[PDB]
């Protein structure tokens, strides 16, 4: 009821890229490059895990900025389990709130009750009974927590492999047999059932961490991806309107080399 | 007749060659006056990849088409294991041959390329007979022993050379009904296991790859069964590199000759 | 050819193989409705108790049990004894067990069944053990479960690990099926067979433990394509009745009303 | 012709035969009419060794000399490993062949007997090739796998002939550079491992003993490549001794006859 | 036959001091000081474990340079199990090869099969196995690796101990034993049968590996060495004419303490 409408929500994202901005000019800059979402933050996850300390929910100051300046949704981060960072960040009117893993964990054993919110949550997951569980708490949209600031893929895909990997074992699996296999994932068996009916997974599923290149991109969707996100690595090169621009053609063309090779043409240092 | 059997092939015609590491046209009309066999375009030499870190991925398909233009051999390029997606936009330019590389970042640590999806040759790396089968199955057309890229030390390419031709010949004599029990010790695909043992070699072309820094490492290589060598950008990181090319090209042409190597050998710094 | 043995083992299907030690209990399992015997001189359950080797049974005993009956003789030969197999092959029986209940003769090689005219059973407890003795040319394939004990619960992980592998297989992604054959230690062309049948590309059948007609409905509904059991039927005091039992439980593996019928008073 | 070549020869002569284990001449008979190409004398059987327990030893002269005198065929006799004076016992009773048995007690644990200071020729044991070629360097002019004696079970006999003819095999193909470290990790001398190449076998004959009891068993060890095979008095344990025998024999002649080993084994 | 003359070229060898030497100045030097051979390497054994990197047989050019300069037999390094880098310097028509560990090793399982050139090869050894395996392999002449580049003469001592030890053991021990002997030293049993007739190494053995002074050469002779090589340690003091003719004359005298008194007195920093 109220949580298929804030699943219906994140599935007008399908076929989006989402792009980290930590102002303005950046938000404007992905808007025009066709992103279908920004994510704002004020310190990237590349120099978060360099300068270390710790790292929180923006400044409500920034983020409104952020929203002004776009008319295409706006998320934001809140430390896994901070459900007050949550309720400051539904108060500022932002579209979507991402219960992060970048950011400093606040809680070791629970996540956020997402339920108890009106805006829709993006929670990770590296395998499929972690994403069944972050949706039964009520998280709208997946990510696949790949590794955030490496831009290396590696993770990722082994993933979303992972993941896509297990939907598929489902499908075919003898009906007896999925209770202990709900039992193995540590799942909620009715979520387990569900998979199993659509043959896919009840929520938006997006990719994130180390997708730096179009090819990247590409074989993210091509995996079975609905999306992807991207870090400040596309602002921190030459042109960021030409990285931004190619990583949106990439997502929307996944299955046409010849677009692939065009936008991925001269396109610098990553 | 199979569209895999005319890669395979395609990939004979570099029988008795040198294919080497290029970063612009310069070096790849350097490489193709020196008499090798293709060239392999990439951005940053694998010496340089361990030592500066980073992610090493596929090339900007604009360097790799100005090699192409600057010659009339055969280009290859580097895809990352697994990313099926850099191997689509290389066959899209035009290039010759993919290398699925383990000099680059590993982009899947569970599954390679499926390449018999492809139109155009793949080169897959190995160590030993079971990996190098297991990469032909999924349609490499070309091996090159793995080695140990960037050191300048044949070490690793000899442990492996002689581990796979080694396999090959102890197959060669076995006891049919034993291969079985073979190609389960191998992990291996059984009917690729029995081809091999009826040719009494690698199903494709086998090269050498990783720490061929000299004359006599390249004819080492040749006289342990290879069928040509892989080269690095060690031969553009000396004083002529036009001489250390051509010095290479000659020892894998003449690798039983030593008055040839001693030839080329000679003041070459 | 092989497709040819594949053939010849598919017309077992729906079937009920019985261990027979003699012509008496050979008469009775055809009656009963047996789609074929296994002759063997000692049962497995005395096998495991007597302790001692196991081998290929005396010709001489074969020859009674083949001239009795009408329908397929099997006989067991120890694993990787290509020459009791060539011996057997040499009697005219039809079928050849290559069995993990005698005394193992090769600890690391089976038969190489291909160099054989007739066809071979093999054991399995998973999907890359089944599909190694079908490359070694395996005809039939049965689940070794426990044999001597009468305890289903070895043939139960062993079909379940089996069917449910090959489902896994089925709605694979192609590109990681390579992946899925080396950790199988299985044979690749094999694997893409049974992967476009979604079956194991022979027949597959249940063997140790069947003691009961529901044992043997229970293996049917697991997805197998028959049954062997032991003498345990014949160490019963009305055999006629417990064989006639479990073919009628195969046949009818899907009727409870049938099941119960069949089950009621059986001592 | 060196004495060592002369030795090979003479064993050379029992290719394509069977040597059973004999207790007394009554069984000696037995076996030379079934057509053994030898017969082996000793006091205890292997199978009542194992279970019996105590101390195994070279058989008394007299019991041997019984046997030699009830036959034409060559007589073996077993002498422990390693105990060169019930060898110089042996050799001195006229009989035809030395076994350094396993079978009986061991008396060195780290020395085997120096079989070249011998007349006669020895038969020794091996589980792969470098203990062959090992026993061959010391003089051994006949190799036998030592399989598992008094079990009646074929298992440990097929592992030690696969062990040493796929060692062979593997020899035959190999790089000439690589046989230096390939000896070195056998443990065996270059020059016999070198020899072995050359041939394509062992440079001495080659039978199978330990757990042979059917007439498929001694056909199954000549398919994996054995000259002959020995077989203990299983044989004699049976109903009708002289047929059992007589099977085990036509065997070994006819191994690759199925029709034969149907007829004789039924 | 073929070996035997290999063996006999190397006898001339006996009393002899052979000296590395990096160039033509330093090859008349060592002739003039009386060393009966000298090793022509482009860098030292010191600095290739200091420098690290890989080090190889040298350019031809430079060992040509030193053949022509001298009347004394000329060695020269190919790394172990190079057997291409060993056809080469017979090429060149150079006197000896000395498969040498000091050089990066090449084949980690497998070494140079020796009887297959015409000129003779040195390998090192640790052990009598070590070095009766070189022997069947085809090595002419045996040095005792000891411990190259390091100045400290404890690992040559270990191992001339070893061998000359084992050669005694040997010579009385029962002949029946000698099967075994063999298997433990996993050495070739006819070539340790041959060492127990002779009563020593049936080819040249030579100390190498931190004979650094006079009384260190003497040691290696006086514990049954015939001969010693040495490192650029001559050349890397005030001056290398004198050090060098000082371990000439330590290896000629090596029971007369009255001659070592004089070579050794004043000589300096080694």
């Amino acid at each position: 009821s109220p949580f298929s409408v804030k699943v219906g929500l994140a599935q007008m994202l399908r076929g989006g890229v989402i792009m980290d901005v930590v102002n303005a000019e950046q938000a404007r800059i992905a808007e025009e490059a066709g992103a279908c979402a920004v994510m704002a933050l004020e310190r990237v996850p590349a120099d978060i895990r360099a300068q270390g300390g710790v790292a929180r929910m923006s400044d409500p100051q920034m983020i409104k900025e952020i929203k002004q300046a776009v008319t295409i949704p706006v998320m934001a981060k809140a430390r896994i389990g901070h459900f007050v960072e949550a309720q400051i960040l539904e108060a500022i009117g932002i579209d979507y709130i991402d219960e992060s893993e970048v950011l400093t964990l606040a809680d070791e054993d629970h996540h956020i009750n997402k339920h108890n919110f009106r805006i829709p949550f993006v929670c990770g997951c590296r395998n499929l009974g972690e994403a069944l569980r972050r949706i039964r708490e009520g998280a709208a949209m997946i990510r696949t927590r790949g590794e955030a600031g490496t831009g290396n893929i590696i993770e990722a895909v082994r993933h979303v492999r992972s993941v896509n990997g297990d939907i598929r074992v489902l499908r075919n699996m003898d009906d007896d047999e999925v209770f202990t296999f709900a039992k193995k994932l540590a799942a909620p068996y009715d979520l387990v059932m569900q998979t199993k009916q659509l043959g896919r997974l009840p929520v938006v599923q997006f990719a994130a961490g180390g997708v730096a290149t179009p090819a990247d991109a590409a074989l993210m969707m091509q995996l079975g991806c609905d999306g992807v996100f991207v870090g400040s690595g596309i602002f921190k090169s030459g042109d960021p309107a030409r990285r931004a621009r190619a990583i949106v053609q990439a997502v929307t063309h996944y299955s046409d080399p010849e677009m692939l090779v065009e936008v991925s043409c001269g396109l610098g240092e990553a």
